[PDB]
Parts: structure tokens; sequence; C-alpha cells
């Protein structure tokens, strides 16, 4: 897929949109 998406999901799971951090893309 993408290392960034992997990070992405990782992002959303660690703190998605307005739920934590700015997105991993």
């Amino acid at each position: 897929e993408e290392e960034a998406v992997r990070l992405y999901i990782q992002w959303l799971k660690e703190g998605g949109p307005s739920s934590g951090r700015p997105p991993p893309s």
C-alpha cells in the first residue's frame, strides 16, 4: 500500500482528524 498509509492508519488510531494530530500524508 504505502508506508505513509500505514502511518496514516497509525495516525488515525493514535489520534485521527481533530482527535489528536495533523495527518501523516
